[PDB]
Parts: structure tokens; C-alpha cells; sequence
């Protein structure tokens, strides 16, 4: 028992961190076969940041003017490409630590682990969402740009993120590996504000499930309601819609614990309408929603 | 910016991961060097759960009786020791992933990663702390047992935790590496209820340092205290008492900050009258104190 922010073990991606250099910019690159993938924002100097042109940036370079370091042994680059805002290196040598690895591009509330790094070393593990709003609140210093988010199944990683830049606002954007921003953010140093950052609702009932699986049940309530009428409470609380997907995603839980999906609803309505008046659910003063309906299943089943 | 709950990378510790399996019961073992440790409860039967002799049953098992598989390939057992609640089981290869390691025992407050196994099989990783009352709040299931918390400097793995049992509550007790339980824990399956779970005062402080770093200001008041006056409001909400060595150890957040420790204890004393009014710290609608200030200093400043 006990439920906890969970990252995946994050060994299979240490393998894969390397060090990118070009010019005076020192950021991280995710290693994969012969190929080195990082942000194309690794060209750029103090005078580049503001109105970036990346293709006639990157006319100036070649080969031999991207530094990567694998540990403290340099690879040799032996070809270079833009792809949307990464850059791919290839190196002529593959990774012997090479994972079995996938490339996907994830939707919002979906979750994923962060490996945070500097200078192509890892620092910390930590669990995020792809926040409604297409941001991630995650922790990254400068220097932390092409860290890489990722998921897990069984043996095979699935790299969904690739970190590239704060906003003024402390929120973090990114892209898939490859090179396309989560949002509507662009890699340049202008006013990018985030839309409103709603709840994911069918995380917050994972999460209310996974916290009755845990014994923690006070928030239960004697009623039930429709899906319009939760929507219309969701809609004043800057709460996602739930739809019937999220309904049907929320089955294996609803089935393990005996509580419909729509009577865990009404209890999660209660407690936006009424508040925790003091209490904690799961050590939590507030409504988690960092966690998916498959990361409660894993977490309570022991997937490894 | 931002600030997570972070976890160290586990990948020097997912190399050490085994599988340990005596008669029916298997659970996790750590493999550094030669010798796997794991919990000594993995002799134990349905009938030995309530009042075991662990010296008696032990007499019965031989070096043979011990599986150990590291991956899909099995150990060979060439001797056995049982120290304290640990069993220590030579095997004939050392571990080639052994890192540079050492065996510390942590005092309460302190906080450290664990990487959750099953079968040998890591299933994830996160970040604890050893409460003040030897509890750690984990997340583990059946099976989980001989899974390790640990702390890396460097490249220096740090192990002071073995998962052994969860008490009736619901929270978690263990071991150092030594088999020494951290409180009045005893490996049986018998009536051992937790003392009063309190806040760790000097976390608290180092996570409201961590804030105020982040832009988080609002809590920030016009006052200042004692740590008198400070320790009287901290014992009548279960904070542990704040000593001068714990202002001394906040020392580096005051200096970056510019807030004397004081004056942040005078903040933390209005949060704790008043409450936090529906307002949130760093995403959270309670007062943190699984950070240490090493933690806090260490993930605001990117070490590697
Ligand atoms: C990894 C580089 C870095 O530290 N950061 C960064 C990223 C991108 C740029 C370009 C060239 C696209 C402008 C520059 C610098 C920052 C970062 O994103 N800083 C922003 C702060 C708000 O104004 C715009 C620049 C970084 C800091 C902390 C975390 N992640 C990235
Ligand atoms: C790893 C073994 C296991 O799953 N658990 C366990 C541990 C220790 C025992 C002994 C032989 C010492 C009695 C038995 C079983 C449990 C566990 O600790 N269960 C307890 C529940 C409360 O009553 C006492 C037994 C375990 C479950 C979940 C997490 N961690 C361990």
C-alpha cells in the first residue's frame, strides 16, 4: 500500500545522455544508435536568442563545430541535420547502450518521467504531465535544455519530450523528438504566454480511485450524476470535460474498487463545490492530477 | 525554476537488483560485489510470519535452498550469513555494474530515493523521507521487500534503506544495510503501532526557501521571532523542535535568499496559525517537508 509521484527507472536513458557543445552553448543530447538528437537552439549566441533565422545560423556550421562528449569520451560527428527544432548529429559510432526506443508524441494529461541533466549528466528523476495548456511544470535550471521525458513498457522506451525552453512564467516547453513544440511555442526569446492551465479530470478520478484502493475514503458521498451535469461543475472550475473515453478509460478502476465511474464524480463534484475543509487525500491538501488511469493500475498492480 | 519532488537517477542501483527466492516466498535482493543482501524474512513460511526464530529456521536452509537470479541468469550461492535482520549471501561472481558504494544509516528527517522492485524487476522510482517516527511513507506492494533506499554523491551510491514490512497502517518499515531496523520495528508479524508522525520543521523551512527562490513570495510576512517563541507554536502543531544546527544547516538559503532564518520561521509560524487560506506553495496546498536543505540547495543549483 501507499501511493507515490512515481518516475520510471530512469537507468535505460542515463545510458543515452551526452554533452553537446557548439560555439560558447553547452546543452544535453539524447543518444540513440549513430544518431545524437538535441535542440537546434544549441547554434544560437546572446545576439541569436531574440529573432533566430536556424537555417542561415546553421549555413555557419559544420561537422566538426558540434562537440559531443559521451562520459568523458569525445564522438566524432560525422554528419548534421535540422529536423523542425532539433538538430540530429550522426556519430560514427552507435551507442552500445542503445535501449529499445520508440518516438511518440503524447497528448495532454498524459504523463511522463523527466530526466533532468547538465553537461550530459543526469541530476534528478522526476514525474510530469502534459499540462492541458501544452506546458509542462517541470525543474530545470539553465544548461538542463535537452533533457528528455519519456515512458516505459517493459523493455522498451518511449521518448515523448525533449526539454527547450522556460517562459517568463516559470513553465517549461518543449518538443517531441521530432522537433515539434508541444503548443504553439517557437524556440526564440519573445512574449509566449501560456492559455489557462485546467485540470485533467480523468487523472483526478484515477487518482481518487487509487486513493480509495489506498484506504483514504472520507470524500466518498452518497450521490451519483451525469456526465453533463459533472461538466457543467468541471466547466465553472477550470476542469477538462470528461467524455465517455475518459469513462471507459476509468473501467478497470471502477470494476477493482465497485464504484461506478459517474458516483466517483458526484464525490469528486462535492469536493469542488464543498473544498477539503482541512483534510488530505492521499498526504495531498489538493486534487492531484499528475496521474493517469494506467499509472494508478501500474503502480497498484507492480507492473515492472 | 521550478521545484520537484526529485529522485536521484537510479541506474547505478537498477545494476544491483536481484531476485532472491527460499521455498515460496521471493522477494528483491542487492547484489555489490559478491554478497546479495536481502531481507532475512525471505525464510519465513505462512507459519512463521506471526513468531519466527529466525536463528531456528535458518539451521534448516542451505547455500542450495537460496535462488538468485540477476536477470535471467542464476547466482551460485557459496555461503550464507544472517546479520541482524539482513541475509547476506555470498555468491561466486561479484556484480560487474557494482558501483562505488557505502553503507550509511540516515537520522529521521532526512530524506533519500527508492527504487521500488518486484521480482528483481524495477518498477520505479521516488523520493522519501525517514519520518521523525522511523516510518518512511512509501509505496510497496506485496513482493517489494529487499528494495532499497539510497542517497548518490557523485558517483558514490549512498544505500540506507532495505524495504521489510508494512504495518497495519499502512506505512513502511526497514532496515539499514547493517539489518538494523530504523526504530522499534521487529521482522513479525505482530501489534507494532507508529508514534506521532511529526512535521519536520528544518525541511519545511528549506522547501519555503526553495519557494521564495521560485517567485513563490506571498507567504512572506513583516515579522520575525525566536526560536523560543518559534519552538512553542512548532510543538503545539507536532513540528519537531528547531535547533541551532538546523539554522546553522539553513545558512546557505539564507544567504542566497537574503531572509534571516528567523524572520522565515516568523513566516512559517503565521502559516501554521492562519493557514494557507486557499492559497498554494510551489503546487502545494500543505507545508513540505520531504526536502532537506541539501536537497534544496543541490536541485536549485543543477548538481550533477
Ligand atoms: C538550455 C538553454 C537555457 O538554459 N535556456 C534557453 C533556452 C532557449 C533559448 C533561446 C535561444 C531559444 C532564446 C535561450 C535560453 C533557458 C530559457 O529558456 N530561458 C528563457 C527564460 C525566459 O525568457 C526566454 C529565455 C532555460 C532556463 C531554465 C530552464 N530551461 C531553460
Ligand atoms: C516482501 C514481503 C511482503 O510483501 N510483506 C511481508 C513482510 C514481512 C513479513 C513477515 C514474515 C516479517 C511477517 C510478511 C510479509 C508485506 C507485509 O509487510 N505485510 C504486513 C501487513 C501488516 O501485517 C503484517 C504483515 C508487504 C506488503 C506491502 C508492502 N511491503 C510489504
Amino acid at each position: 500500500s501507499g501511493f507515490r509521484k512515481m518516475a520510471f527507472p530512469s537507468g535505460k536513458v542515463e545510458g543515452c545522455m551526452v554533452q553537446v557543445t557548439c560555439g560558447t552553448t553547452t546543452l544535453n543530447g539524447l543518444w540513440l544508435d549513430d544518431v545524437v538528437y538535441c535542440p537546434r537552439h544549441v547554434i544560437c549566441t546572446s545576439e541569436d536568442m531574440l529573432n533566430p533565422n536556424y537555417e542561415d545560423l546553421l549555413i555557419r556550421k559544420s561537422n566538426h563545430n558540434f562537440l559531443v562528449q559521451a562520459g568523458n569520451v569525445q564522438l566524432r560527428v560525422i554528419g548534421h541535420s535540422m529536423q523542425n527544432c532539433v538538430l540530429k548529429l550522426k556519430v560514427d559510432t552507435a551507442n552500445p547502450k542503445t535501449p529499445k526506443y520508440k518516438f511518440v508524441r503524447i497528448q495532454p494529461g498524459q504523463t511522463f518521467s523527466v530526466l533532468a541533466c547538465y553537461n550530459g549528466s543526469p541530476s534528478g528523476v522526476y514525474q510530469c504531465a502534459m499540462r492541458p495548456n501544452f506546458t509542462i511544470k517541470g525543474s530545470f535550471l539553465n544548461g538542463s535544455c535537452g533533457s528528455v521525458g519519456f515512458n516505459i513498457d517493459y523493455d522498451c522506451v518511449s521518448f515523448c519530450y525533449m526539454h527547450h525552453m522556460e517562459l517568463p512564467t516559470g513553465v517549461h516547453a518543449g518538443t517531441d523528438l521530432e522537433g515539434n513544440f508541444y503548443g504553439p511555442f517557437v524556440d526564440r526569446q519573445t512574449a509566449q504566454a501560456a492559455g489557462t492551465d485546467t485540470t485533467i479530470t480523468v487523472n483526478v478520478l484515477a487518482w481518487l480511485y487509487a486513493a480509495v484502493i489506498n484506504g483514504d475514503r472520507w470524500f466518498l458521498n452518497r450521490f451519483t450524476t451525469t456526465l453533463n451535469d459533472f461538466n457543467l461543475v468541471a466547466m465553472k472550475y477550470n476542469y477538462e470535460p470528461l467524455t465517455q473515453d475518459h469513462v471507459d478509460i476509468l473501467g478497470p478502476l471502477s470494476a477493482q474498487t465497485g464504484i461506478a465511474v459517474l458516483d466517483m464524480c458526484a464525490s469528486l463534484k462535492e469536493l469542488l463545490q464543498n473544498g477539503m475543509n482541512g483534510r488530505t487525500i492521499l498526504g495531498s491538501a489538493l486534487l492531484e492530477d499528475e496521474f493517469t488511469p494506467f499509472d494508478v493500475v501500474r503502480q497498484c498492480s507492480g507492473v515492472t
